[PDB]
């Protein structure tokens, strides 16, 4: 779909959220733990991403950080589409916190496990050898030139 | 030069730390506010930074959180090689001023930054900004 389109979702490990944005087309993720699901917090989240990626469009789980006026307020300056409670993904959740199992035992603090976690999914060759990784991917498909 | 060197360095502002990567070869730029300058912080910084972007080089200030074997550590699972030996920099800076009164706390106004640094246009009708770069330098060096 288009190379402008992100999903939002949340997960929650060890008693901790962590905040995930996968870019659509491409299944390249970024992800981290904050303290918890709030308004300022989330729209942090969507600035540091939108500085970062050219981002159009968020598809949200409609929670209630996503409904709050500062989140809002972010979007419209970063002229970014909301798109509130509208839906390979599901087990983008499912496959961060595998991956963050793998990496735990070498860290200290889950926020760095994460980070590792990020780093491999990010990297990995999907499609056996001859295929390429989401990061590979991303790139591809938002170069304009 | 080459599509994964970085260049990263401190600011100081309003009291507090940021942490910059400049990719060297298109201007674009990540920051961070950070409470300190620690070498925790600055391993943190390197493996987000990292996980993000095809990084292999980063030349760096001489401190000590540099240093630390934390960011040892994680230099080497990311495969980073270090280097202790500004104009996107003191353009940071300018930025954060311009729209420092767009929002509350100093946090906010640093990626207000970053993100008018990386979507800018230079140039005229036929230019790019820093984000365009990157990504067509690095999707060049992939084909
Ligand atoms: C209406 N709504 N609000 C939040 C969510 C979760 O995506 C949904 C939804 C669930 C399944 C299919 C379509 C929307």
């Amino acid at each position: 779909s288009s190379p402008g389109i992100w999903q939002l979702d949340c997960t929650h490990l060890e008693g901790k959220v962590i905040l995930v944005a996968v870019h659509v087309a491409s299944g390249y993720i970024e992800a981290e733990v904050i303290p918890a699901e709030t308004g300022q917090e989330t729209a942090y989240f969507l600035l540091k991403l939108a500085g970062r990626w050219p981002v159009k469009t968020v598809h949200t789980d409609n929670g209630s950080n996503f409904t709050s006026t500062t989140v809002k307020a972010a979007c419209d300056w970063a002229g970014i589409k909301q798109e509130d409670g509208i839906p390979v993904i599901e087990s983008m959740n499912k496959e961060l916190k595998k991956i963050i199992g793998q990496v735990r035992d070498q860290a200290e603090h889950l926020k760095t496990a994460v980070q590792m976690a990020v780093f491999i999914h990010n990297h990995k060759r999907k499609g056996g050898i001859g295929g390429y990784s989401a990061g590979e991917r991303i790139v591809d498909i938002i170069a304009t030139d």
